[PDB]
């Protein structure tokens, strides 16, 4: 009897504890989702290349405030002051500022909480899985205008492309040998193909594709390869720093817009990760309800057994 009663007491406490934490997580991430939606909107506006330096600086200012509030939300606690987004190292704040970057000092472990016999409900997400471990580009491939380009070539978009072959995961460089001519080269600087450039026409090779507009100069290049991972705070920081740049020449404007288009892509990926994280938090709420109703059936059996004896 004593072992059975301890079990149900434990189930009741476990259910209440995980229910609280999951509720505070939904609140925190709802708030973070609103901020993330405003960051997304500002990223879209940042890609309006007609904005004044003054308009850009306003957007940069707001993005900085949003980034800071996101850090505070990432350090949310549960009302025993245990951190929500630190995994199992929930005693010290998991998101810490170092040299203009945000570091994650929590762990990767998501706790499973027994709410009924053999029936587990996940506790809150480790912060790494909301804020840090975010793929760039389109999630699969990423591409950038080279930082040293002297022309006005915009990288408008890119993707995997089943038409030019099955992409092997490798990196490639599209390099202009003339105003209207490019070469595509692999990791080893070896020639894969050449092509004629026309504004907005797809450049296709090696299982990947890109679209370029404007006027690339001879020697300008564009790199394309596997996506990396970048935390959302760095993505916002890099967008802010780009917006604050001077754009006196067509070349400088093109450099900023390339950087801002890339930031926006990476932001789109961070937005998708937040959607998913938020959604995951609701998925097991019916099991908590079921655990709670089973516990109500236990009240009825306890009360009748108590009355009998």
């Amino acid at each position: 009897l004593d072992r059975a009663l301890a079990a149900i007491t434990r189930f009741g406490e476990n259910a209440n504890n995980v229910q609280n934490r999951l509720g505070l997580q939904e609140n925190a991430l709802a708030q973070a989702g609103d901020k993330m939606a405003r960051v997304t909107e500002l990223a879209v506006q940042s890609n309006n290349s007609s904005l004044s330096p003054d308009d850009r600086k306003a957007i940069a200012s707001e993005l900085t405030a949003l980034r800071d509030s996101m850090v505070s939300l990432a350090n949310s606690t549960d009302g025993t002051g245990r951190y929500l987004f630190a995994g199992t190292s929930d005693g010290n704040a998991p998101f810490i500022k170092s040299n203009g970057n945000v570091l994650y000092n929590g762990d990767q472990t998501q706790k499973q909480v027994e709410v009924a016999p053999d029936t587990f409900v996940s506790d809150t997400l480790p912060g790494s899985e909301i804020f840090m471990r975010i793929r760039t580009g389109d999630g699969s491939v990423d591409a950038h205008a080279n930082a040293t380009n002297t022309g006005t070539g915009l990288l408008l978009d890119f993707s995997r492309d089943a038409s030019s072959g099955s992409w092997n995961g490798g990196s490639y460089s599209v390099q202009f040998t003339a105003a209207d001519t490019y070469e595509v080269r692999d990791s080893t600087n070896a020639l894969v193909s050449t092509g004629t450039y026309k504004d907005g026409e797809d450049i296709n090779a090696a299982g990947v594709r890109m679209r370029i507009s404007g006027a690339p100069a001879v020697g300008d290049s564009f790199q394309i390869g596997a996506s990396g991972t970048k935390d959302v705070f760095s993505t916002i920081d890099d967008m802010v720093a780009a917006l604050n740049s001077d754009t006196q020449t067509p070349t400088q404007k093109a450099a900023m817009i390339n950087t801002l288009q890339s930031s926006m892509r990476d932001i789109a990926q961070a937005s998708s990760k937040m959607i998913d994280a938020r959604a995951s938090g609701g998925a097991q709420l019916s099991v908590i309800d079921n655990a709670n109703s089973l516990l109500e059936s236990n009240e009825v059996t306890l009360k009748t057994t108590l009355s009998s004896i």
